[PDB]
């Protein structure tokens, strides 16, 4: 939503690792400084790698971001991005994030990072169909029959999993860089398909 008058930038945002974020991104001397929607509304990008970061609450009122990097953080929830309809590139890698449902109405979303977060089931990723990068390594993933719905996928790494059947690849004709080292593949027919194909690394496999 949006705030209609001037508020603390630690009433908005409840996280004091996120609030001191926010207060830098706007240059501000105190998260206890008053911030305008006009101010929220000039933010498009968050940097906060490693920061600390629990709870992105309050990111709600920032309605134009479009760049997001919290790698390394202590997020679990993530709901509060639902809304961010302009988000293109997402990166939440080394955090516990499991529920990819406040992912479905991104749908300018072009690059997801979720490594290291121990997720199993991917199957909410169906709803990012416009997806072109994504990273899934060293998670806990086996079956990635909804890959296949991820056509516009030119950039895909599944390294470190426990992945055996790629058939679910076959049809993603734009594929141009593949990781899936460290998993347990030993049919490749999957690649006889793939034309544009630049870095492909399948070593390491455990069968
Ligand atoms: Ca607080
Ligand atoms: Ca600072």
């Amino acid at each position: 939503e949006t705030i209609t008058v001037s508020t603390p930038i630690k009433q908005i945002f409840p996280d004091d690792a996120f609030a001191e974020t926010i207060k830098d991104n706007l240059k501000k001397k105190s998260v206890t400084d008053a911030v305008t929607q006009n101010e929220l509304n000039s933010i498009d990008q968050i940097i906060a790698n490693n920061s600390d970061i629990k709870s992105v609450q309050g990111i709600q009122y920032l309605p134009n971001v479009t760049k997001l990097f919290l790698n390394g953080n202590k997020l679990t929830d993530i709901k509060p991005l639902t809304n961010l309809k302009n988000l293109g590139w997402l990166f939440l890698d080394e955090n516990k994030i499991k529920d990819l449902s406040s992912l479905k109405d991104l749908k300018k979303l072009k690059s997801l990072s979720l490594e290291h977060n121990g997720i199993s089931d991917i199957n909410g990723l169906v709803h990012l169909p416009q997806l072109e990068s994504l990273y899934l390594g060293n998670n806990k993933i086996t079956d990635i029959t909804v890959l296949s719905r991820l056509t516009k996928l030119d950039t895909l790494s599944l390294e470190d999993n426990q992945i055996s059947d790629i058939v679910p690849l076959a049809g993603l004709t734009k594929l141009q860089n593949l990781y899936l080292s460290k998993n347990h593949i030993s049919d490749l027919r999957a690649l006889a398909g793939l034309k544009n194909l630049d870095v492909l690394e399948l070593f390491s496999q455990e069968c």
